[PDB]
Order: structure tokens, then C-alpha cells, then sequence
């Protein structure tokens, strides 16, 4: 199965990419080199939409998983719209280890009903 996903390492700083599935490089146009230990935020953009990216944030300080679809860029600056599902992963004593971010790419929500 095609697998778009990232996994970040929150307890180093500002939550880096430590894994990028071949998918994801492939969607984004970013070599692995480009990707590892970097904020997933360099896929956004002047389209991205702020209060989404604040939904993310506020997902992330309360480590709950989380569904948007937001405006993200290519490397070459394709703009494509991603369907993002974070899901925070707990060690066995319940803390926090890392983030895993799916990515599916397309409109599944029209824009002028997203925009409501
Ligand atoms: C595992 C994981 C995957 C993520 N994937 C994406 C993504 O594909 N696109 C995106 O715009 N933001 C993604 N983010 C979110 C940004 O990295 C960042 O958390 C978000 O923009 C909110 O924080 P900020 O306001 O500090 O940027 C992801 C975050 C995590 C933890």
C-alpha cells in the first residue's frame, strides 16, 4: 500500500522529521537529505491557511491526534492541497516518543465549504 508519512522526534527541538517515507519525498519533491531534521512546517506557504496551522499547533501542545486539509508546496513550488492526520505514539510507560503525520494529497473538501 502507498504510504505518504513522517515521523518527528517532539523531544528534540521544534519537533524534527527523524523518518520521511519514500511516498512523501515523491509527493514533495524533497530528497531525504532536505527532509531529515526539519519542522514539517516548510511544506506551507502564503496559501496555508493560519487558523488550520493553529489547529495543528494546539494538537500538538495537547499530543491529540488530529485531521486538516490544508495548502502545502512542492519544491518546486506546486501547490497541492494535503489531507493531514497527525497521531501522537506513547512508549510503554505512556509518554510521549514521537508524532507520525500521514499526508494525502487532493481537494476531498471543496475550498467553499473548508472556508465556512
Ligand atoms: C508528524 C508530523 C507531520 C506533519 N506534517 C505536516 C504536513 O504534512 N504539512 C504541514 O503543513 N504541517 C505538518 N506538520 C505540522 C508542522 O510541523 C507544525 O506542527 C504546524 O505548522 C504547527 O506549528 P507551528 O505553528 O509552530 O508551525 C506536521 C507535524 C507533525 C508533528
Amino acid at each position: 500500500m502507498e504510504k505518504n508519512f513522517v515521523i518527528s522526534d517532539p523531544r528534540l527541538p521544534d519537533n524534527p522529521i527523524i523518518f520521511a517515507s519514500d511516498s512523501f519525498l515523491e509527493l514533495t519533491e524533497y530528497s531525504r537529505e532536505e527532509i531529515l531534521g526539519r519542522n514539517c512546517r516548510f511544506l506551507q506557504g502564503p496559501e496555508t491557511d493560519q487558523a488550520t496551522v493553529q489547529k495543528i499547533r494546539d494538537a500538538i501542545r495537547d499530543q491529540r491526534e488530529i485531521t486538516v486539509q490544508l495548502i502545502n508546496y512542492t519544491k518546486s513550488g506546486k501547490k497541492f492541497w494535503n489531507l493531514f492526520h497527525l497521531q501522537p505514539m506513547r512508549d510503554q510507560k505512556g509518554e510521549l516518543q514521537y508524532f507520525i503525520g500521514v499526508q494525502l494529497d487532493g481537494e476531498f473538501i471543496p475550498n467553499p465549504l473548508l472556508g465556512l
